[PDB]
């Protein structure tokens, strides 16, 4: 690595496992699209297992950009149109509330309400169906953003259907394979826990939990290594070679609706660059980040926009995972680690590492 990328990282990442007391992390930056890689600490303390760019972290919520770009991929195969009702890929969905609820909505978390999760207690199709037939709005579709895994978790399992495909099946050959993540889970294979790191809250070692809509929200395990192919990825598009996956990942980074100064992908969030970093990093903490906020729609989407802080927080009870990049200058960033900490720390360090070698 450039000595100046080796300066920033170390005297950036340093201070922040210092002040986390995080117990193992991993770092890429990407800088003029190629990837540079830090360690640090343990992927399992009392088995003294360092974390290596091998090991596996909970994704959390970073999940769902690969759920927006598949959805992409399926509008860009002509399978669905964010336009198309939700009943049409659930016709039992019959409950009046649902009529004008469309897929952009579900996907965007503009439904009008849906929760932040699905509740534990629902965990078949028929518990799934009840849930969605009982629940009823605060607003009307399309007026507030409310951050939510059961709505972008329902967008994800809906936009498999026409493909015939399980929503794992389709991640797997239509994103993890042709990118070549081949070290990115849904379900960590059993040859692979031995690389599976450990996450801790409160000391105490723990694996996020199975839940309803999982792997839509908030499941998917990857390594240091193909978090930075899955940047390079959506950095530059025009690399891919499989023509839907490219354009999905387009879509994924159009603007479809604005709230101050942040829109909402297809997953993905996006700003314009150059950002404030106050913004950035105060709108990251969950009082913002999981508040409802008015939206005001954008129409058609904005295509893509290259100068864009693009980014995604995710955690689980034992992990905290952050991704932002700037298509412009060709720069990124993927922070791991095996503590949920707070997402201002990590956004204010991604931002001083990525402004300095803008
Ligand atoms: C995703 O990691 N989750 C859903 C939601 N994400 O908001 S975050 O990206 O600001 O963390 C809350 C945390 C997490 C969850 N517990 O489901």
């Amino acid at each position: 690595a450039p000595q100046q990328i080796n300066d920033i990282v170390h005297r950036t990442i340093t201070p922040l496992i210092e002040q986390q007391k995080i117990p193992g992390m991993a770092v890429a930056v990407i800088y003029q699209g190629k990837p540079y890689y830090f360690t640090w600490g343990y992927a399992d303390i009392a088995k003294k297992q360092p974390v290596t760019q091998q090991t596996l972290f909970e994704l959390g919520s970073v999940s769902k950009t690969f759920t927006g770009v598949l959805g992409g991929d399926a509008i860009a195969r002509g399978e669905i149109k964010l336009s198309d009702p939700t009943t049409k890929y659930w016709p039992e969905l019959t409950a009046k509330q649902w009529n004008g609820i469309t897929l952009l909505h579900l996907a965007t978390y503009t439904a009008g309400g849906l929760p932040l999760q699905v509740p534990d207690e629902v965990k078949s199709s028929s518990d799934l169906l009840r849930f969605y037939q009982n629940w009823q709005p605060a607003w009307a579709p399309g007026t507030q953003r409310l951050y939510a895994n059961s709505s972008i978790g329902l967008f994800g399992a809906l936009a498999v259907k026409p493909s015939g495909l399980s929503f794992e099946q389709a991640m797997k050959t239509r994103v993890f394979q042709p990118l070549k993540l081949n070290h990115t889970w849904i379900n960590v294979p059993s040859a692979e826990e031995k690389n599976y790191a450990w996450g801790y809250r409160e000391g105490k070692a723990v694996h996020v939990s199975p839940g309803a809509l999982d792997a839509e929200a908030y499941g998917v395990k990857s390594t240091i290594e193909d978090m930075a192919r899955w940047v390079q990825s959506n950095l530059k598009p025009l690399d891919i070679n499989e023509k839907t996956l490219q354009q999905g990942i387009q879509l994924a980074q159009s603007r479809y609706w604005q709230t101050g100064d942040m829109y909402q992908g297809l997953g993905w969030e996006m700003l314009d660059w150059p950002v404030n970093p106050d913004i950035i990093i105060n709108g990251s903490d969950n009082k913002i980040a999981l508040a409802a906020r008015p939206v005001k729609p954008i129409t058609p989407p904005t295509p893509a926009v290259r100068a864009s802080w693009v980014h995604k927080t995710g955690a689980t009870g034992g992990f905290g995972s952050y991704v932002a990049f700037i298509p412009e200058k060709e720069l990124g960033i993927v922070m791991l680690a095996n503590k949920n900490y707070p997402n201002p720390a990590r956004v204010a360090a991604a931002w001083q590492i990525l402004n300095a070698l803008q």
